[PDB]
């Protein structure tokens, strides 16, 4: 009996994990045995291979092969897939970031429309959902839109436009795919979360399809919002007639871990999973991979790590060790 | 003079160990020196390579290569092999769990029949025994049959069917292999042990061959049933005209070990081995690997470990340290 059995018993669609597949994880049989363990993982998100740079490496030149390999592996384990992501400021290919001729509103708009429409149409219902727009909101000032190539060239309309053309792809192909907005620092009440809610309100007002908000939940042990804080935040989103999902959960510590910070980690994993369990329209929890060996954390957040549910004391391709944080997740679904 | 010497001097067929071979353990020269030490280990069980997903990776397409490497290694140190296992709910290949069509009673009954018969026929007497059905009983409610693809699609008859077709292979090829049912939480009196005894009774009543019951004996220090509790439980099984074996013994602790919990571990290894020693038809003791470095426990139970007879304080590829629990096993023999 694992996290996915427990989540589905609570009415959730999955307990899930991201995976950096295709990639070196596939050569780690201890990793792959647990990735394939449907008791723990009934959902998954590709950590990289479905992003803009890998799926449209040159303008109008689409590449689906690595993404299809990820989907094939996920299907073999009966995992529902959160496809991720279409429009994002980061990890963009050079033909977008350094064009020989400046983009205009017209020409970048068509780039955006083509990428969104092609990816959603091509993969169809192999995706449970798409993260259509990723991290459109700024941290400073918290409420505002973040400056990026899409916003600077198209204006704030680029967000509605992405969902509009994702909806066109779903209707033109009679798809069931859910359309999500996904962001971080929107897991607690505050200007950024309220701004995300306003995005949902404005799309709903324009009759543009939006089905859910993804709450990334990249947290630091002891800074994570309390369970009660996440419960009320989730309610604010779901009151707008949408689902939410915890989409990229990990709880990083300042290295090295100690007894106190490890206890904080268990508490913070518990609080996040418990808030989702308490929320009727939180459809699931996905961790941003489950094995410290392959976690993105040390590279993105200097001096931090130990953020996942398992680790390998002897490195890649050696046995996993289940952390107490795992039991925090399990207890949150049982309680 | 080691555990297998002592067990064989007491009339047992072996003291044994599981090993996850082929695999990482083969690259640890200190692990393999002790694995190959027939003074300690005269029996062995493959932890994974003989399971369904490795031996029939696609339908009717068998792969015996990994299993034969294990058997060859076992043969090199004169080990009797408990082949493990034929029919089990877990770790089935995606052609069984995610099929195009949906299985029916008939099409699954033939998958089961085919898997059991060709595996038993192919390996013949390279196997001392087969765990023909593994863990067919539920924990909740304890007495009941476990729900799985076999039980759901075929019904409870799938257990008798698996032994029937294993018996067909031993009859056709005149084999000596023993047919075992293997389960956990049947090492003490209770609804689940009674349910396992009822399986034996049912098979015997229908003239279907069943030679033994495997008592997995995955225990927690301090929760292990007393030696006397195991002695009665074993007697309930052997009274049905079968053997028993302690098949997957380990005694895990909440980390870190302390003086009390380690003394409990020694006492619990002693109790289990002594109960087998006291039981005429308990044919041997197998531990579920012998080196903490490679034990299944830490991947499965958070904050638990230290379950095995040896460990490596300095990690893989460094010398083993023999734990007090080893002397408990030896004293019981
Ligand atoms: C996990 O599943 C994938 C997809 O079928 C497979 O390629 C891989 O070998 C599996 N790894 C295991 C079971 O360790
Ligand atoms: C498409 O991607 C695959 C793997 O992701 C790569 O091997 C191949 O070269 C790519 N083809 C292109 C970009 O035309
Ligand atoms: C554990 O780490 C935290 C974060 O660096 C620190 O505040 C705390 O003092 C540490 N506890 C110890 C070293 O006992
Ligand atoms: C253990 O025995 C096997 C089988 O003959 C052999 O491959 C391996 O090298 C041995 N290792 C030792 C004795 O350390
Ligand atoms: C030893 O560990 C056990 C199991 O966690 C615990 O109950 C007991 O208090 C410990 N005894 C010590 C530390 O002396």
């Amino acid at each position: 009996w694992g996290l996915n059995n427990a989540a589905r018993a609570d009415g959730k669609l999955w307990f899930g994990t991201a995976a950096d597949i295709p990639g070196l994880e596939q050569d780690d049989r201890y990793y792959m045995k647990e990735y394939n363990n449907t008791h723990d993982f009934g959902g998954t998100t590709p950590a990289n291979i479905m992003k803009f740079m890998f799926t449209e490496p040159e303008q109008n030149v689409f590449n689906f092969t690595g993404a299809q390999e990820f989907l094939d592996i996920a299907f073999a384990s009966h995992k529902l897939v959160r496809c991720h992501n279409l429009i994002w400021q980061s990890e963009l290919p050079t033909w977008v970031t350094n064009p020989t001729t400046n983009w205009t509103n017209e020409t970048l708009s068509k780039v955006l429309q083509n990428h969104v429409y092609t990816l959603v149409s091509h993969f169809g219902d192999q995706c449970y959902s798409w993260d259509v727009v990723n991290e459109a909101l700024s941290d400073d000032p918290a409420g505002s839109y973040q400056n990026n190539i899409w916003f600077d060239t198209i204006g704030p309309e680029y967000v509605a436009m992405a969902f509009e053309y994702a909806e066109k792809a779903v209707k033109d192909h009679k798809l069931n795919v859910k359309l999500y907005y996904n962001d971080y620092n929107i897991e607690y009440p505050g200007p950024k979360s309220t701004a995300a809610q306003n995005i949902v309100k404005e799309l709903k007002a324009r009759n543009i399809q939006i089905d859910g908000v993804g709450l990334e939940s990249h947290f630091i042990a002891g800074e994570t919002p309390s369970q009660a804080t996440q419960i009320t935040n989730m309610a604010d989103f779901t009151s707008l007639d949408i689902d939410v999902a915890v989409t990229e959960l990990d709880v990083r510590l300042y290295l090295p871990p100690n007894a106190t910070s490890e206890a904080q980690q268990v508490a913070d994993y518990y609080a996040t999973v418990a808030a989702c369990a308490a929320t009727e329209r939180c459809i699931g929890i996905t961790v941003w991979d489950f094995d410290d060996t392959y976690s993105w954390v040390p590279s993105t957040f200097a001096g931090q790590g130990y953020a996942d549910l398992f680790f390998q004391p002897d490195g890649p391709n050696t046995p996993l060790v289940k952390k107490a944080a795992y039991d925090g997740c399990l207890q949150a679904l049982q309680h």
